[PDB]
């Protein structure tokens, strides 16, 4: 009961730091892609980290919501995310993949957050994310599509 | 009585409450005073146009679930589980009472999604689930300013 | 001269009334007209009660302008308008009718209201209800076209 | 579970594309002084229709399916049609009304079978088109009214 | 050539002057429960109406003629009429779509005798013109219909 | 008193129909360096004047009158012309200050009547007026000036 | 002296008014401190927005009815009835300057409209109807502040 | 004359809804580095066979014709095809190359036919259409370059 | 005949830029007390050079042409040219008028080798252009008059 | 050092007292510039006067940044500046010449003050400077060029 | 150590800084209490959204010139003379950290001038003078709200 | 110094001009997949080249210069060519890189002339200048990589 509750905020901790290290993979991206798809990818990674902003936002607003305290901290982000902004990437296609590796995994631990939540009777968290999964699954048919 | 006119009847008193609670920010819209002035007089005229956006589709669903929604004043002062009266003078006792209206319209509208899932309605549950994100957020804000 | 000044207050408070219970009429209209008119009156009604609602608030910011204190419960409003929500209207052409019916009832007492400003020496007041008949006597003529 | 899934997206892809159709149709062919409305909202009607046959297509595709696209696949996995004889105004809304009744009993039943597949998102964008579907046939009713 | 192109330009002019006249006292005297939607259409129309005004009479000028410009003008060389006793919303409609057709055929002929004088330009207006005025015809005879 | 008022508004009316006709040929027919300046305050001038000519005609309709709606009618309601020989840039500017000068006479005599009728709204149309007409008198003579 | 004069020189008067008005209003906009900086520092620009449309607005009006508006700062100085000028240090202080002289332009006003009601010019009366409205919400909403 | 007009309408019309339909099967299935371009310019080309479908319809309409308003005539009617197995992104631009170069070329068919019924306004239509569609040859013939 | 059609073009493309180049010049030196108004005028009359500079080019590429692109071959190819020792707005403006009226006369050639081609689609463009400049003509010969 | 710093706030005080007179001048201009160039002079000292504003507000907030008190009265603005609202204007190329003379005036004293801020190691109070006298040498450009 | 070397590190410290900044003030946004929440919670985001377009600005030209931005948490962390971390609680507290780090930035962005212009790299100093600008206007308001 | 800041403008002006030539040619020629994102690339760069005309020839004769106004003058005066025979699209993005290069050194020479003359307002307008060139050719030199 108590327990339900620390552990939506805790994996809405988790997530909201995976959003934020996400936001700083895709300057990384956005800055260092080279090839003659440059402003085409340059273009959508950037477009993707407005999206990340916005989900940061509204995931700590949300946890906030429900009573939590929201990591906010670049060190925070680090210890507690289950991926990072680090990596070694220096092709389109291999940035490209790397954006699916993560949105795969955001997806993933999405629908657990989901279970969590339903299990706290916490409908709105739940949506929150089921509209989540819907918009970064979008995202990796497009990017798998680029790469196919 | 029946799991379709639970539903119904829970979405007119929402309605209700949504109505009396336009009402109510208007008469704190109207007289909030002190140096928060600025600032509250605003945000009490977003809050109620939000209440007006409400009010139109609750009534809006519960017509196009077979229902009839209520639509006089005397109706939504018999209905709601709220009311737009109270002597709320100062620019604190008016956030504080807006938190506690807030609040028991969340926890009312949790309630209306449990109804509604019963009767194998999904679509009247999500316009609750939608409710309950943006009335949280305020709750979060309110209290905040309170803080 | 304390009496010129409470009856124009007493007035606005009168007025105010009216229009919040047309803006509270107006969504019942909204909700249920029926018949082959349904799409241009369902969207008519919404335009008028959007308008009310301005009314609404300029009525209340005037009078409390003037040092006067707005009424602003529905319960208030109920005991000194000289109009009610309530009706047993069905039809497109009775709900017309209705509202034809309460828009020339607010122009001639909107009439009187200036009347009162006037002897007060208040020419602000007067003009807000000046302008309010112009916009109320177009649509008695147009919801009449309607039904002529 | 999956393949059902994938097969009832299919049939709801088909039953919108083939709506759009019927649209247009009722917005060319509608007369009567009602003209004027009806012509321009079936013509809201249809936009709507394109945008929820793009966003099922697009959902299809991200659970791993293979949209149908083809005027001759759509015929044959819909489980309404774009015939019919509908000459007055009220014969195209009483159509309307027909079509976007069963659509939305499908669309529940879509509902259903996504939630034991455990698969929300595409649960959820079925939920969001009832809300827009009932809305219209509440509408079409009352002009019928 | 050159001269019958300018009479007949002033023709026209003085045509879509009056129908902007006629759709003013339609406007302002519909009546009945098309009234919004007729009130509406007429001011659009109108609104038409006086944007052709203008381009006709600035392509009389750009040819090197001269546009009438008083109403005087406007009776004395129009073919239409602004005068009428319609009081029903079947007879204004009906007036608008009398006028509109006798416009279009008119307007075929300034076609013709802009392209033997190898004014392609002039005849490109009122081709433009034909387009929208049969639109119109149609969703008005539609309404009648 | 009301009979009275509603003659008034039905000069008014064909005075401004007929200001709207007059501001076209002074659009079209200007010549002279100042042609680009002028050619568009003539075409701003009527724009505001075919919404003062919808603005009297409402009004004249809401309070249970009936406005004229030909150009035969105008011509014989107005107390001014769309006539008149004006040639040079300056002569169509001061012809217009004329107009606009007696438009605001004839406006301030209306108040009086619609006063005395104790219709204050009817009223208010026409002060409004006279604050744009002579912004306009003062902005023509200036150029003058 | 004449009907006609009495109305041009109260003319000038209050454009010399709203002109010194626009000025006392950036002295506000930039030495406001304190934790309402920010509203009060947007509502001070806002304000001072609508009095440089006022100057414009009674300027124009003037010259349409023969005059000729002042419009140098050592003519507003001499013309008006208000002045740019004080010693208001505290945003309540700022915020009461400004209530006292929108009061006073409100008054005055009032005076306008019967010279010009007297000379038959209901248009520069409308005018001064017109600013009389939006001043004295203006007062309310100040007012309130300091409530 | 007339009655060939009409049915060369029905086939131009249907061409475009097919295309309609095969734009969106790219659309969804175009894969490979230039999905990002590829999949919004078939969305763009779609956006525009939609509105030319309205506005052959609307000029069939207009001379007193009856458009074709269902798959099965549309499939009946059109002289392309949706179907086709293309699958790279190359079949697929090569495909609306196909399209829209028989799309022009019966385009001029339509414009003759139109010009011996002295339907000018018609012949229009089709003149626009056909610079649309070869700037859009000449662009997807370049990305094959 | 074909390549006709593509020589005419390279030669009426070549113009337009020349045109933008002289309007620069116009704009940066013209003087006296209409600047404002011609400053301005000239920028706006650039815009649309620049507009159908690009217009024609891609009218050429899209009916298998290749357009001249670089000022060797723009001076090498127009009819105009962008020297002159223009001093006073009248000697600017006048300067315009020549080259506008000589871009006309040559357009209404292209139209008849597009035609004799059975190319209307190229026709149609010039037609818009000869519509375009011919209004631009009596502007600016008004501004002379 | 001091010295610089009080050097530099003088001069500011004395560029947005010049700027404040100039946004009074330019009304006088535009309420009673006459003749057939009235349309485009009273719109375009209107636009002057919405840049001189502009310009009023940036100094004033550049001073204050830096810790300095900007004039703010109408009898400091006379007595700071070296330009006057005043004159004897009667003529549309009075009034243009009448411009061209005061941006000429203050294009040269904001050189100087570009001076005193490099003096003083400021480089965001001479930046802001040097965008005036681009802006302001444009203008006289122009009406230079109406004059010629 | 080179010219071009020293600008290109000066760069990647300012890079630091301003994304460390963008995180500070999320953590300001989401915490801040007491009366001026509404002020607060929206200008926070305004500077966000600034510190977000610098981030991009100064990494795009480092790119230009020739360098390498760094480009993650870790190394923002490294190479930044701010930090995001802190215990401020109040809203006085919170406005006095952002008032340092300005101050900080602008001092620091005057040095990276003298490394751009002694490098013969004029288009680098002028990104800086403007930032400088944006900055200490709003240190000023900062300031001032403390005031 | 003085002449020698004015001639360093006219040089640059015509630069900019050659450049703004040279993205067109590129703009009609481009080929190959990458066809979509080039052809727009292109434009929106000759879209900055001629606003960089016109701020430049603008500070000239705001500091009392003449700028050169004919593409005699251009190709006489720039130091670069708009020639070439780039074919490929790596071919024409490099020739790009090649040319924004040297405008960017040219100009650091012209900010060195300007600061010598105590002319800060020109130095400012070529560093702003300096700042979007050579983020052009980070750009440009990243699709090359």
């Amino acid at each position: 009961a108590k327990t339900n509750q620390t552990l939506v905020e805790n994996s809405l901790n988790t997530q909201l730091s995976n959003w934020f290290l996400l936001y700083s993979k895709l300057h990384r991206f956005h800055w260092y892609v080279k090839g003659p798809h440059f402003f085409t990818l340059h273009e959508k990674f950037e477009e993707l980290y407005d999206h990340a902003a916005e989900t940061v936002d509204t995931i700590a607003e949300r946890l906030l919501a429900i009573g939590g305290q929201p990591v906010a901290t670049v060190k925070e982000y680090t210890e507690h995310a289950s991926i990072t902004d680090g990596g070694n990437e220096t092709s389109a296609s291999e940035m490209v993949q790397a954006l699916v590796n993560d949105y795969k995994q955001i997806s993933s631990e999405s629908k657990f957050v989901i279970g969590l939540a339903e299990e706290n009777q916490d409908n709105a968290t739940a949506d929150l994310f089921v509209g989540l999964i819907e918009e970064v699954e979008k995202q990796v048919w497009m990017l798998s599509s680029y790469l196919g």
